């Protein structure tokens, strides 16, 4: 499923990641943005041989498994099959457990290099939350 901005961010603050660890809204949909461009089943393949996942891109060395990534965690305790399924919990739930871990936001590369201060509200502004 290929969200729009605001149905995505409606979504998103259903699912408590507006402002979680003081991200607001804007950052989360930002980075869906540029990881995804909001769409529930992209794929990338990483260099060292991990695949990122789902709406926000979330990776098999560390969160979910794919059965293919050689000496990798599985840390949000679930297939990475489930990260591209049009119900976005699943991803959500695990974002929130990769940006408790110490790193924030700049666990998605994404969002450090295009998001990070810039003006974030512009990607909820005009949108019905
Ligand atoms: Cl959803
Ligand atoms: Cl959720
Ligand atoms: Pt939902
Ligand atoms: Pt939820």
């Amino acid at each position: 499923k290929v969200f729009g901005r605001c149905e995505l961010a409606a979504a998103m603050k259903r699912h408590g990641l507006d402002n979680y660890r003081g991200y607001s809204l804007g950052n989360w949909v930002c980075a869906a943005k540029f990881e995804s461009n909001f769409n529930t089943q992209a794929t990338n393949r990483n260099t060292d041989g991990s695949t990122d996942y789902g709406i926000l891109q979330i990776n098999s060395r560390w969160w979910c498994n794919d059965g293919r990534t050689p000496g990798s965690r599985n840390l949000c305790n679930i297939p990475c099959s489930a990260l591209l399924s049009s119900d976005i919990t699943a991803s959500v739930n695990c974002a929130k457990k990769i940006v408790s871990d110490g790193n924030g936001m700049n666990a998605w590369v994404a969002w450090r290099n295009r998001c990070k201060g810039t003006d974030v509200q512009a990607w909820i502004r005009g949108c019905r939350l």
